[PDB]
C-alpha cells in the first residue's frame, strides 16, 4: 500500500499507521478509508489527498 497526502497541509497518511483515532485502522489502504473523513491536521476533505509514488 501506498502512503497519501493532503496536498494543503502536508500531512501523509501512512496505511501501516492508519489514523486510529478517528475509526482508521492500521493497515487500511486510503482508496477503503470512509470518504467523510478529513485530514487530521487540517481537516480538508479526502480529495486533496495524491498517491505518493514510491
Ligand atoms: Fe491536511
Amino acid at each position: 500500500m501506498k502512503k497519501y497526502t493532503c496536498t494543503v497541509c502536508g500531512y501523509i497518511y501512512n496505511p501501516e499507521d492508519g489514523d486510529p483515532d478517528n475509526g482508521v485502522n492500521p493497515g487500511t489502504d486510503f482508496k477503503d478509508i470512509p470518504d467523510d473523513w478529513v485530514c487530521p491536521a487540517c481537516g480538508v476533505g479526502k480529495d486533496q489527498f495524491e498517491e505518493v509514488e514510491e
